[PDB]
């Protein structure tokens, strides 16, 4: 049997096969020696024997508001954050390593950008069981597993105060670096860019950007409806969109991310940003009468990536954490560090991120309470209500907890079924292996993963071994931290990928982080002071309650 | 007039335009302050007031063989080299900055890999003269300039001992990262990869690699002629090659770099490497009976990139330098440094590298002395003579000096004409600006550039200003160092680009520099001990005189 199915090599050592029955662990620079990379170095030993658990830290960071307030006002705020940035990032390899096709380093992996990368090679196709050595020869029926432990029975709202404004923000921003090529199969992405390139606004390819572009003042095309600015129609900007058969071009808004037409929340955010891009164009032209379309356009886009990167950080990543420590977005905290300004979307990440539980049972817009069947392909709700109305609405309605179990609405429960299935095609390694990869202790029993006995008992008879518990389920069934939206794994695997992904954009490099990159101090400050409220309000007649937190 | 035409901003500060008549220099992190980035910081001041000229250093490194011998045996060899690596590299920006289309940072520049990048933005299209502010409104006729100062009158052999073996090696290796898209125009490359990806062996695209591949044991296809292994025929591997009309497929060797069929030297090296790739496949399979085609193939290619990177360094870059200091290729000297494992071929580099003077007057193969007209599209010379014969020949025949003037053979003198012309389309800045970019003092007169009065006097009446002397001519007409192949500029602009280009390949990163990346200690050592002699000799029945130095 393939010796590597035993996952012999610890601490990131690489299991290389040799001969017909041998294997060797490459423990290069792992901090351990030995046949399985298990004997630590004196420093490695200390470093780990002194690492306070995730739980202990997430305690501190969510406690002592008073003590934090002070720290937040001292330099220690940068000091910490920096550490977060560095430490958090080491967990993610760069340049990238494996892909659906190669469980080894290779020029093709490194250069063929159509593949999502992956942190742990697949479960060798020649192992006894699907997960390697443990568990059953057959894995739990995805469908069943989904109805038993993920089907929302009673809506559990997210304790932290997260609302649909954040929910939809989550979706939007993620679908700019998550874009699986249905034509190529799992493992393949259409979002070459692998990151915050804002391609969900400008298009994932030149042709499409040129379609969406006004080619005047750096402006993006658009249309006026009710005296308000909205994305142009597919008639004006003949771009490919995914609208159900039967809808005319004149009723479809062209936007960049073909999929965005199937949900007002999505098309709401697409409108705020289009508005914002054209707004910045004006600020620029005023300053640089000499510039042309391209430069106004290119510089506009760099300012928006910056805006996006900031909010995504100080307002978006702040909400999730639950932390008191003011997360600062400052590319300079990394200038002294050894960091690689490069990123590549991992498949392990496309899954981890699949937060479908967040969606509510119905969508309340004032006295009106719309059903999924009334929300889903509603070409009229946005123009009808207008930005402000929806922004206030989503900002007020709570979104559901993400971790815990049984909280995904039946309407989209199929998506979770597909996720689990794709996971298997991708041949992802077991959840417990992931725990270790990201520096955590693997679970010893189902009752420790879930904080109980009922589900644990059944997961046990389904999986057989805790060491056979799959990634996604293990991510959504594990116990939540105190009054959290989710827990440990999500937060200890989910952050690295999600931080290295941001601070690794080329604009955060010393080479690009210059006022001139943004057209001068004005563009630069736009970036430096971006904010959710400013983003909405500077682009709307009135300024509604706008937050990632429910009032 | 465009204020930026005056190249106002010093020390890499960025000239941003404002209003109709203003401009601002972005001196961010330049080490200088002031409206033009001219007032240094105390440290910057010291750092430069104490920098011994290029000339003084190139003196030391080419002198004191005895003192060097010792140093070379101490740790100081690494110590220095490391410094070379770091220092040399800072000169080159990463991530990349401008391109033919954008004289500003931009997402498109950063992501559209079809463009060659450039270190200095173009000469604004709205400047008084072609070079900005100085010189004449009309530039010297390329053709004339070429016949007057570059046309080889009497063959000047390269003083250092460089031979055609090195010459052809130079060509081969460079045409893997220099591959201008004739269909797209100047500024565009077909070599996405921008570096040592060995695509001149495997193809610049998947389709073509699959054509060249045996799909057995990781082997590359091939054919036996005279009991010897040679690249397959276009009949066997239906791949696109550039052979003159009238030559049948059965007489064309398919190789990866379409252009390689027009010169035995080129097809000589293509044969040595094909041989080498298949040789390593065997070493691998033996070790890993369990592996398949892909993995043998992928791992083979990583071993060859490594081989290539080493020889290119310790034998190739050693020859050019002329240095006594043993250049060590060790990716680890950089593990402590802040380095970006990323590269992008600059247009400024495609030019700089255009060493056509190297080609001799005739090609001597034993008693036989072939003319260009007998060498150029000679489909039979390689199979006729075989690897060894040619390798001995080229290793024995000296190549001509590269710097100095009037040493390019008439047969290819057109290429220099085109270079100068392309330079102008690309709107490259003046040579003197380049001097400064790469930390050198700009020339004050033509007589200082050339080491004399005759050519200097005429270049002067042609250009008008030394500050209008173009890049390429300035690179090939400047005075050579003592008994050198070329001088200062070439060596102070030509190395950075050429070092950062190597040490920046992903395999040099801590992430990939592991014995497992190469299939174990065996592949790893193959890399670690690669050598020109081993490369040829382990792939030939007999081992001829093989060197980059003439006997
Ligand atoms: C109205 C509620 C929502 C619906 C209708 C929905 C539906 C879907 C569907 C259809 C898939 C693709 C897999 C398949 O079923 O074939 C998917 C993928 C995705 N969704 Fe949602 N989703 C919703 C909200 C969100 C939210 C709030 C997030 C959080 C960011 C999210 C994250 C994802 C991710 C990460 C993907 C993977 C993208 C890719 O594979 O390219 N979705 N969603
Ligand atoms: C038999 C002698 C040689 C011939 C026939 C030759 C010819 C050419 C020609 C035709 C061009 C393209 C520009 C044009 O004229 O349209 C060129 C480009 C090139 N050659 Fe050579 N060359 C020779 C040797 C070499 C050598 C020894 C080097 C040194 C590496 C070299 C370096 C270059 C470079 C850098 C390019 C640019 C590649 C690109 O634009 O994609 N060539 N050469
Ligand atoms: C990136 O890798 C994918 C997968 O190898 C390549 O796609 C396949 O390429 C081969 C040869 O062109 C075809 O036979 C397959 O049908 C292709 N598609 C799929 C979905 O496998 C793709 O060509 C590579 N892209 C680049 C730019 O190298
Ligand atoms: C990279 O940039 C080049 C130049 O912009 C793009 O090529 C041009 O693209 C437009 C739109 O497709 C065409 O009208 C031109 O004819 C294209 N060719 C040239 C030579 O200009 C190219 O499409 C870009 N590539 C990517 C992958 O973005
Ligand atoms: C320390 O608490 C947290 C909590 C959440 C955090 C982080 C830290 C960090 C980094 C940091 O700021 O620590 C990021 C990137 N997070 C995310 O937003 C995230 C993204 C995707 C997924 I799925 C899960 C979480
Ligand atoms: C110090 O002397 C030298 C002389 C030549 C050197 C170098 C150093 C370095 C780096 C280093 O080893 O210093 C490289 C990369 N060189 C080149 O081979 C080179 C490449 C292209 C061109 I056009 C010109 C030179
Ligand atoms: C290495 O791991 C294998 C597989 O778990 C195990 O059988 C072997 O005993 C281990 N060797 C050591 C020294 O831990
Ligand atoms: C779309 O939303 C509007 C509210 O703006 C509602 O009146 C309309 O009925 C919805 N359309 C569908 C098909 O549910
Ligand atoms: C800046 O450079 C411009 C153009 O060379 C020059 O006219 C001006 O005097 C300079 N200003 C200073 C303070 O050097
Ligand atoms: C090609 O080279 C051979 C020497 O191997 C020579 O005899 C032959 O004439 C050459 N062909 C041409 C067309 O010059």
């Amino acid at each position: 049997v393939n010796p590597c199915c035993y996952y012999p090599c610890q601490h990131q050592g690489i299991c290389v096969r040799f001969g017909l029955d041998r294997y060797q662990c490459d423990c290069t620079r792992t901090g351990y020696s030995g046949p399985n990379c298990t004997i630590p170095e004196i420093w490695t030993w200390l470093r780990t024997t002194l690492r306070p658990s995730p739980s202990f830290i997430h305690f501190l960071l969510t406690h002592g508001r008073w003590l934090w307030d002070f720290v937040n006002a001292t330099f220690i705020r940068d000091t910490l954050m920096r550490l977060v940035l560095t430490v958090r990032s080491n967990l993610i390899p760069s340049p990238p390593t494996y892909n659906i096709a190669h469980d080894y380093i290779s020029w093709e992996s490194f250069s063929n950008v159509s593949y999502y990368t992956r942190i742990l090679p697949s479960v060798p196709r020649d192992c006894p069981t699907p997960m390697g050595t443990k568990g059953k020869k057959q894995l739990p029926d995805a469908e069943f597993l989904s109805r038993r432990f993920l089907l929302r029975r009673k809506f559990i709202p997210d304790p932290q105060g997260t609302n649909l404004m954040f929910a939809f923000f989550a979706q939007h921003f993620t679908h700019q670096f998550f874009k699986t090529s249905g034509k190529m199969g799992p493992g393949f992405t259409k979002a070459l860019g692998h990151g915050v390139d804002l391609g969900h606004i400008y298009g994932d390819n030149l042709e499409r950007q040129y379609q969406l572009r006004l080619f005047k003042d750096g402006k993006l095309k658009y249309q006026m409806l009710n005296g308000e600015v909205y994305p142009p129609s597919v008639e004006e900007a003949p771009v490919l969109m995914h609208y159900p058969r039967g809808i005319p071009p004149q009723s479809q808004m062209a936007v960049g991310q073909e999929v965005f037409g199937l949900l007002p929340g999505l098309m709401l955010y697409a409108t705020i940003w289009l508005r914002e891009h054209n707004r910045v164009c004006d600020l620029l032209k005023a300053e640089h009468p000499t510039w042309g379309d391209e430069q106004l356009f290119q510089t506009a886009r760099l300012i928006l990536i910056g805006e996006t990167i900031k909010i995504v950080i100080e307002e978006y990543v702040q909400q999730l954490s639950g932390y008191f420590l003011q997360l600062k977005f400052d590319p300079e905290l990394l200038f002294g560090a050894q960091f690689q300004y490069r990123n590549r979307i991992a498949m392990e990440f496309n899954q981890l991120y699949h937060w479908h539980p967040l969606m509510p049972d119905s969508f309340r817009v004032g006295p009106q309470d719309y059903s999924y069947e009334q929300f889903l392909f509603n070409t009229s709700m946005l123009v009808d209500y207008g930005v402000e109305a929806l922004v206030d609405a989503f900002s007020r309605q709570p979104a559901g907890r993400i971790g815990g179990g049984r909280n995904i609405d039946h309407h989209i429960l199929h998506v979770a079924v597909d996720v689990i299935k794709e996971s298997r095609v991708l041949r992802l390694q077991p959840f417990n292996e992931y725990r270790k990869r990201f520096g955590m202790k693997p679970y010893t029993s189902f009752q420790e993963l879930t904080g109980e006995k009922e589900m644990a008992a059944e997961l046990e008879e389904l999986y057989g071994d805790i060491d056979a518990l799959e990634f996604y389920p293990g991510l959504l069934l594990e116990k939540c931290h105190p009054n959290s939206i989710f827990g440990e794994s999500m937060i200890e695997m989910g952050a690295p990928f999600s931080l290295k992904g941001l601070l690794g954009n080329p604009i955060c490099s010393p080479e690009y982080w210059k006022a001139s990159t943004f057209g001068g101090e004005v563009g630069f400050n736009l970036v430096k002071t971006a904010t959710l409220k400013k983003l909405v309000c500077l682009n709307t007649k009135t300024c509604p309650y706008v937050s990632f937190h429910v009032p």
